[PDB]
């Protein structure tokens, strides 16, 4: 019904530091015939579940250094790959991807696996989407781990969540230009630019999912939805502000990648004020946009923070 293609399994043969077994679901309600890939690590009967959401233009591969720290703590870790990324199937038309299409996939996933006692782990698009999930069923969420992200509200209600789009020129403008303009987009070279510490092996793991441009419709669409917020997204993200400010009663841990040009300190401090009970943030000086690349530290510190409250 929704024309999609699937990445040949062979593309993932030689992944570096990725020993996690695949789990798939192809019976989601609303997503008929589309297969979703997710990691389900640690004790599947754990009381605590960490739901790790990725963003643009990555995949679960991005949480590979956090996963084992969470799992060794006794938790069940879930890390899905959004349609269009990693090992999930990729709709071929950029028009199929919308804020709600990915949002609904997430609610569908949570219902299907019946996840409870969730510690939400977000960043980038994983947070734009993820920060709007607790208000739909608050009883299932208990903690939040937030890395560089915010809500895609309208420019007036929150100017900090709009300003980064236009400035600086080497910030979101450069990122977007790099992503939606080349006709021969190489995600390994893009990653090495925006995540300078990656090795060549890690870099290639982010290009693994896309053998050629036909597979990258979802990759091309994310940047454009940041820049051109559809109504439902604005209403949805605006009502979530209300949720974090007055309804949230959970424990929160915030980590900021200080070298980020897009969603750094000028976007994080304002987020921090909006989340009821958010404590002092852990600032990671050598981290860029992809804070997960310095994940072992973030994962340990967060469990250390959450422990000193149990």
């Amino acid at each position: 019904m929704i024309n999609a293609i699937r990445t040949p399994d062979q593309r993932f043969s030689n992944l570096d530091q990725y020993p996690f077994s695949p789990n798939y679901l192809d019976d989601l309600p609303g997503y008929p015939g589309l297969r979703a890939h997710y990691l389900d690590e640690g004790n599947s009967d754990a009381e605590d579940v960490f739901l790790c959401l990725h963003g643009e233009p990555t995949w679960s591969y991005l949480y590979r250094k956090m996963i084992p720290v969470f799992a060794e703590s006794g938790a069940r870790v879930i890390a899905p790959d959004f349609f269009g990324f990693g090992k999930s199937d990729k709709p071929v038309d950029e028009e199929d991807y919308t804020f709600e299409f990915h949002r609904n996939f997430l609610l569908a996933l949570i219902e299907r696996l019946d996840l409870r006692n969730i510690t939400l782990v977000v960043q980038d698009w994983g947070g734009f989407l993820g920060l709007t999930l607790p208000m739909a069923d608050p009883s299932r969420f208990k903690r939040l781990i937030i890395m560089n992200a915010c809500l895609m509200t309208d420019p007036v209600t929150q100017p900090a969540f709009s300003a980064f789009v236009t400035q600086p020129a080497d910030g979101f403008t450069a990122w977007k230009y790099d992503l939606v303009t080349p006709s021969d987009l190489r995600l390994d070279q893009f990653m090495k630019r925006w995540a300078p510490t990656l090795t060549e092996a890690e870099a290639s793991a982010y290009a693994a999912p896309f053998p050629d441009t036909s597979y990258q419709a979802g990759v091309r669409k994310f940047p454009k939805m940041v820049a051109q917020r559809d109504q439902a997204c604005i209403d949805i993200s605006t009502e979530a502000i209300s949720f974090w400010q007055n309804d949230w009663n959970g424990q929160t841990f915030m980590a900021i990648g200080m070298k980020d040009k897009l969603l750094g300190p000028d976007v994080m401090y304002p987020m921090k004020a909006l989340i009821n009970g958010c404590p002092e943030p852990l600032e990671i000086a050598d981290a860029g946009h992809f804070v997960q690349e310095f994940g072992e530290q973030v994962a340990r510190e967060a469990l250390k923070h959450f422990a000193e409250t149990e």
